[PDB]
DNA sequence: TTTTTTTTTT
């Protein structure tokens, strides 16, 4: 058969070099001369790497002298072939992707060639036992596998992450300036814990139904909204726009939001409303998707466009995750739940800003006596608990419990937190405002 | 006949998107690649699709050799036909309009596609009824006008929704409706909970049976009639109309309803009721449906159907939910209450009328030595819980115990309000009039 | 292609209103001149219609001169046609069922016109967008649904309601009864409470096994015999024929079970089971069938078939619910008692009959310390407790407790009456006749 | 090409299954049907398989007549044909090597097979990633080991048991090891119960995630490394490698961990630090590879990798072995609990490496009134009871009560040893710098 | 996912 070769993307790179010097790293540090299929590329790639090497920069007329003295020129084509490929290529501003491209096609062209001597070796084991034939066959593919073994790498060895222990130790020294690492959650003990909203991180507040889980994650947008300035966006999937807006002036005006709702309130909070609208309008970072039954690549598109327009994004705000709908995992609800938790992680981690996504519980918390939640109890759990870095679970024990001391304290429990210790946040909840507070009473010792 | 098409606005498209990545959102916002008429360029549209959600940028060469990769370079034409497509466009400045005209040709060979289909049925019943072929059309002319009205989508600045909260706020400030926001239902203490019936809410009053569930619904059916002029409609799956209207006669007239069903009556009463059926025959605003074992799709068709006719609708009544048949998730129970929890959610937004669909329980409520009932207590909760706001309970302690004191005391408990605190309304029940008052 | 028509049921309907005219209306409610296909057809139907709006009767001859005198009778075929006409159709009787035929067949092609013309709009647009297509679409297909539409409808007016309420009202007032409604129990206490076996009711007596509960029902179904000339229908499914007409002549002639199984009677009781025989074969309405494993589509066809040879069924008996088999809902016993609760009920308001079927009780009973049944004690409860409206427990303390001092005294404790009050009925067992009769002794206080 | 196949040993072996049935064990332990070349060889070892599973003897007649009986008689090759190869077979004294020649060929054919499907793979991508491709084939030399395993189960005779006996004896009575057998757990009292971190042992610490229990198995991963190079791995599913990192020198430096998380600038600390990775990178063995939500198969395979790498594994670090939850048996862990724990107990004994779990208790820990460790306290007991052959359980009563009976004595109780007397070991913990110390 | 009903055991 014909080996697996792209001859284009080898004839742009070499184009893309003979016009730009400066890109030459990238092609040094990606692909060798011997990831080029044909023999004149890498004697072309050959030359190339001894010009500039010695520092001559890398042009047609050099390039095709460097080849004459040494009598190379005849052998890779003649001086019309390095003319006919500086002339193809256009630019080189992907020539990375080809460098890429071209590797790729050397690894496929290296696995097919040490599978072919492996048959051969099966064929005719002239004398080697099975075991023999099986560690060479794990020693090609190993030597395989370390041909990328800098591409290919996770954590690091001992002195390296010695060296990386030590950096860090120096990052780490600058680390108290603010306390808040991330995006400021407004709460002094949510920012002790997870120090701030990082970003790139998926935020999973999980609750039972009419807990304030979308209260206190309107709070958490209020909060940002007013210590930053980098725009937010809000997809009120569950809700319409009117009662999250209802609820930030509630919230932030501290009125109660039954009058709001009935509209019998007095000039004194309504000038309070107005204030606080003025204060809106001053930001003006805050864009509300009501629109419901949304695929993730619609909200991916909508986030990419926002970002281009508005020069990022400071908050991503989802009103839980299983009102999210795609039309092709709608046969079975748990893979489209990792579907949308999968593509919500990789546009978190695309555009370096923490997403609020929310979610619901199962019915298996009432079953037990203790009703705190735990990570199995998540509604379609599993692959949320993968994905996601930052979950927590609103615990109300004065909605279980009308005799219960706990009342207008409310416990964000962390689940699961990669980037530090999990805890028990207490926050006082007031439901006429519907405002969470930092909890201003005794501290309880979690036992 | 010829399909009708636009393959130089296809061909338009993709040398534009070959030119110009930036206005790739665009593209993927107007067309898919079901949208072109051609296989090959559905087969260039999905590699370009493929490249730039890896956040490859669309040029020739990489998306030849995406092709080659796939064996799919000499499926859409080969490498000369790409860059044929390259050369030929000159911009892409109307992409835009390109890619509309594009979707405008999908939908309508999809429609046309669809009336052949229709066409296809008329002519082959395969022993399909009248209705089940109407059904079937408006199910798919539905779905058509669902693929079009995805348009109508996309964030919204803060300042809009403040201005319509300001005005909405001045609207309720100005009227002076003491409270009641939504439907009046009759009772003081519910509206200062829920302040009335809201439109486009999801009432789900859900208890054990023989508790006066159906009882307590139509006596909110009553006082919404009474207080409201707008007509409201009874789905009476469950029960039949005669008992229906029996039990309103008694709870309306407070007469015995035992001595009604036995007909056992003195003049006074009977004209009293007489009296009764004078105020409804003024009134007229009340349609029965006794028919069970109905979907949802017919429910929205007779709604659209009486808002047409009659100036919309007050009020929709579900005898209770488990009773409704949807024959498409038959065979399992938890998918058709998804099912038609969504889809009288979305029929409840859509003519926004406050609908109220009672449910049963669960047996966990017994086994629970408080019987209170709680939202993991429904009968196949789901996205009850999710799809509904306006959720309660009915307990009675006096038919769970002999000694209780809160006989005829019967506590209606707000399980989940979005909009407002949740708690218990203590109500005053006449079994012999079937008659929920305020309590004293 | 051809359009759907019936040209053999426009042949059938214009032979039978030339014979029949009294179910001229009919044909009018049901079709009119369009929706026959061929166009003398139409004028047939529409001189008919004229010629009835004159007041002049639909025959042959009349309709011929009619047709002459407009000359129409060329246009229609002619007169030897008419009377061909007249001639091939047997008789009216099936006219409504061929007239919903005919409408049947207009409507599907009144639906592929439009479609037709849908599709002819989508081939040229002629300038219309496809919002405009879309709303003519639905705008047609709405109109075909309109005309379908024209018939009997399920939300009708309150006034109708209203008139057949109170025109049952005065039949229940104009009759004198002693409080019973329905079929009468033979109880007094019970003819108080539930006024007697009311049609369409799904009446559940449920005890704990043996404790005289097909002995009850036996009693209940004697009961009605001899308050009754109508038939009634028992589906003994779980004990023999035989052993039930022996506890029925035990309970009825007050002699000992016992002796009757054992055959060692004397010829006095043997004179009382003979006179009751005697009246029984006067009676002549009690239809047993002893089949165990009955799907109810079989149940329902028997009942179709007794109801339409003897005139209606008094009462139904089904002994003991989980007895029936459906092979279609096996795989799960809580779905098949669903299936056959809910077709006994559509079957009880078929055909306006009370039905009393039997059924179990839960072990958790036993677990309580009082042994009062409740609705969750019923074996696959739920679907039994919402199809059902005269659910009653057989209570016996006696059984229980040996020191217990309601020995004969049987506790009938409604658990669910959708129409009065529920209660307590205590009766007078006698486990020696077996026979259930009404308290003799002191009637306790309920609290 | 010819595959490499040798029908002669076949023939023999069936033959001398036909003459022999007492090495039929033999054969069957060696060779299934599947490693006969001809598909009749296979046809015709499963009917001697099925035959001999009946207990009847194999014999010409009785094989004829089942092939018959299931028609496969003529597909064989007739009567004749097996009377042939009855006739060719000599003797079966030499069936064993027979059968090890054909199990040979068997697997040589099974890798060139792989080979031509790895070959296949390569030519055709099919949109899969080169990396998709490597540990394919990876997978599938992997299954060409697992598949040419052996025995590995047997009753053993009385000789062999009374052998190992006696040879524990005199390793517990001759050898003055005195305390430390294997590798140094680092504590004292583990020193001289434990006898040190055996090869090829299970070790399961069952306590709390940073509740101490990393701390110690970070603790003893330090002491393994300050005595020898042999190059240890860790594979923290609980911490990432930074906050291990800081664990490690907060406990090692003896700092408070609140200055090495949050940066207090001072040169005492920093010097303690310098000192304690210039100790690190004298060990030079410290191989990180933390990971999460893997099973202990794999865990194997990465061993096996590191070995092809550098060769012998010193230590194993599992932190929060409740984090590899499998979904099938997540709700009921005691189950994937003991296979984990047995699997790891195979890797232990493959590799000769003293394989550390930290399995994670309840809450019921901090709430039972037993705050020890005991089977309400244990995850749903079972496989934290038994199985594991080193079960220690933190009894940290700092933690579990606020005035704390176990301040510096915290025990670490031993349900399970195999080597060292069980009970509590009370022990020292140094909280400020997340240091576990040795109580006398 | 949901939802019933049985034993055992802690
Ligand atoms: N005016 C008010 N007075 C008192 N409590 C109120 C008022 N308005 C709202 N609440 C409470 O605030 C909470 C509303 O929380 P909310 O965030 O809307 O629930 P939710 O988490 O979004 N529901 P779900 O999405 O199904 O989980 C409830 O506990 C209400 O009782
Ligand atoms: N005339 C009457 N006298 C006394 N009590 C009565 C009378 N009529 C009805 N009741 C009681 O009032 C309640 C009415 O029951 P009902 O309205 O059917 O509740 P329900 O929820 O609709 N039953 P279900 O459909 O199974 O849930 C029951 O508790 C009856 O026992
Ligand atoms: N001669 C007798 N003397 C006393 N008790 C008797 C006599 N004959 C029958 N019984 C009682 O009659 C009862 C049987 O009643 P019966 O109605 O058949 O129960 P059942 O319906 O068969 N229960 P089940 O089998 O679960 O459906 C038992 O309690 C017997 O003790
Ligand atoms: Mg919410
Ligand atoms: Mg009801
Ligand atoms: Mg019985």
């Amino acid at each position: 058969k014909v080996p697996p070769h792209s001859i284009e993307a080898e004839q742009s790179v070499l184009g893309g070099l003979m016009l730009d010097n400066e890109r030459w790293d990238d092609v040094a540090e990606r692909v060798v001369a011997d990831d080029f299929y044909t023999r004149p590329h890498r004697h072309i790639f050959t030359e190339m790497a001894r010009l500039q090497e010695s520092g001559s920069p890398i042009d047609l007329i050099t390039l095709a002298e460097s080849l004459e003295r040494q009598g190379q020129l005849d052998s890779v084509g003649g001086f019309a072939y390095l003319a006919e490929l500086s002339k193809n290529t256009p630019s080189a501003a992907n020539i990375s992707a080809y460098a890429d491209i071209v590797r790729e096609r050397a690894v496929v062209r290296e696995m097919i060639s040490v599978a072919n001597e492996i048959a051969e070796a099966g064929f005719d084991p002239q004398g080697r036992t099975s075991e023999d034939l099986l560690d060479l066959a794990e020693s090609r593919v190993f030597k395989i596998a370390e041909s990328r073994a800098n591409k290919d790498e996770g954590p690091k060895n001992i002195a390296d992450v010695l060296d990386a222990t030590v950096a860090r130790i120096e990052q780490l020294f600058q680390q108290p300036h603010d306390g808040v690492t991330g995006v400021n959650t407004g709460y002094d003990d949510l920012n002790k814990k997870t120090a701030g909203l990082q970003p790139s991180d998926l935020i999973i507040v999980a609750a039972r139904p009419s807990m304030g889980k979308t209260t206190f994650a309107m709070n958490l947008v209020e909060n940002a909204a007013m210590l930053q300035d980098k725009p937010v966006l809000i997809f009120s999937l569950e809700m319409p726009s009117e009662q999250i807006m209802m609820r930030s002036l509630a919230s932030l005006s501290r009125v109660d939001q039954t009058k709001i709702r009935t509209g019998q309130l007095d000039d004194e909070d309504w000038a309070r409303i107005s204030g606080t609208m003025g204060i809106l309008l001053e930001k003006r970072n805050i864009y509300i998707d009501d629109s419901s039954g949304l695929t993730p690549t619609e909200v991916r598109s909508r986030a990419r466009r926002i970002a281009r327009e508005h020069g990022g994004i400071g908050l991503i705000m989802i009103d839980y995750l299983q009102l999210m709908r795609v039309p092709a995992l709608s046969d079975n609800r748990t893979l489209e739940i990792a579907e949308i938790s999968r593509s919500l992680k990789a546009l978190a981690k695309e555009l370096n800003v923490p997403v609020v996504a929310l979610s619901q519980l199962n019915r298996s918390l009432e079953q037990r006596a203790d009703k705190r939640p735990v990570n199995s109890d998540l509604r379609e759990s599993g692959s949320i608990e993968q994905d996601a870095d930052l979950i927590m679970f609103i615990y109300r024990d004065e909605v279980y419990h009308e005799n219960s001391d706990l009342k207008g304290i409310a416990e964000i429990i962390i689940g699961k937190q990669r980037n530090g210790p999990i805890g028990t946040v207490r926050l006082t909840f007031n439901g006429q405002w519907s405002r969470f507070d930092n909890y201003a009473g005794p501290q309880y010792d979690d036992e």
